[PDB]
């Protein structure tokens, strides 16, 4: 029963922020439709020894729940160096912001093939608008 | 050996119950300090029977629109379908929202049971909205590992 254990990764998130909001033209202006705030985002994941061990794309949308919890919605993968491929997505609140957030993780291809389990990501520092600083973590099981 | 198993549901009859939120400013909380919007969502449980009329299994997720760069509108989704067979898939990713009768696709990955290990793409079509409640939807799973 194997198990993929990936602790303290370092991950330099590259955010490209639109705040959306209500359309004002073309076929959205007609329906009740707003547009969430979103963040396309793109990644480099380090080992503590400061190697790349691999990339990220994704991205995560603002909104909120039955209750009226403020959440994100993200869908997004992990391209590792060692060859396979992870995909992560799934909702969280969105308050507190510096609180770790989880989401289900699939293992796709390479060795994490075949395994599921939860990818965590933890903000340490956000130096300007366009880069985040996490610390991630993930953990694969099957 | 080195070969390919594959897993093909065409022709899905999927009742598609929504529950839709119109979001906007946040107008309480930590979210009011902020200039963030809160886009329109909805919450959906579905049935899904194949082309004979027995059901097949069920899915449940999430949908919120949003706008990318150039200012298409679109969704981005994360569900996952729970079959009666046993196994599990997940499927997730953004589309263009406009045309809204046009199909729809998103990566999936099974997770469980005979789906474990293949991935490939879910997709969904919107025939009929009955009620402001229900979604009548043509659907396909194709999975490949
Ligand atoms: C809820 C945790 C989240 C941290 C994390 C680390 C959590 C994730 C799951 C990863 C995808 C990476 C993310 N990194 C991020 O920069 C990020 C994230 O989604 C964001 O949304 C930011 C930039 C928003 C963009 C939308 C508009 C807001 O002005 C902005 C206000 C703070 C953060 C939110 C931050 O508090
Ligand atoms: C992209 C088109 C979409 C087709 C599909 C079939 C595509 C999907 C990937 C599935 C999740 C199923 C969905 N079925 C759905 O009812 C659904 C879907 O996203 C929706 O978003 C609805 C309810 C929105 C709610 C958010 C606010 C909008 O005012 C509302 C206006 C009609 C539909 C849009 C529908 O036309």
């Amino acid at each position: 029963v194997t198990t993929i254990n990936l602790e303290d990764i370092k991950e330099i998130c590259h955010t490209t922020i639109r705040l959306g909001g209500k359309p004002e033209s073309g076929e959205a202006a007609e329906l009740p439709i707003f547009l969430g705030s979103s963040v396309e985002f793109e990644d480099e994941l380090y080992d503590a020894d400061g190697t790349q061990i691999g990339t990220a794309k994704g991205t995560s949308v603002i909104f909120a729940e039955a209750d009226g919890t403020v959440m994100q919605i993200v869908s997004a993968f992990d391209d590792y160096t060692d060859g396979g491929r992870v995909t992560w997505s799934g909702a969280y609140t969105m308050f507190p912001t510096d609180e770790p957030k989880s989401v289900p993780a699939q293992g796709v291809s390479g060795r994490y093939r075949g395994l599921s389990g939860t990818r965590t990501l933890q903000l340490l520092e956000r130096p300007d608008p366009g880069t985040s600083l996490i610390r991630s973590s993930l953990v694969l099981n099957g």
